[PDB]
């Protein structure tokens, strides 16, 4: 939610970090 | 405000997050 999503997106970002890593 | 600051920074991240897709 508006509060959890902030933190949740942080876990998603991890995946985003996992993505950049493809480069990396 | 962490709530607004993080969610806000995310907006800034979104853009960065967008670039990664175009890595590529």
């Amino acid at each position: 939610n508006l509060v959890s999503d902030i933190i949740g997106s942080k876990k998603h970002m991890e995946k985003l970090i996992s993505i950049i890593k493809k480069c990396r």
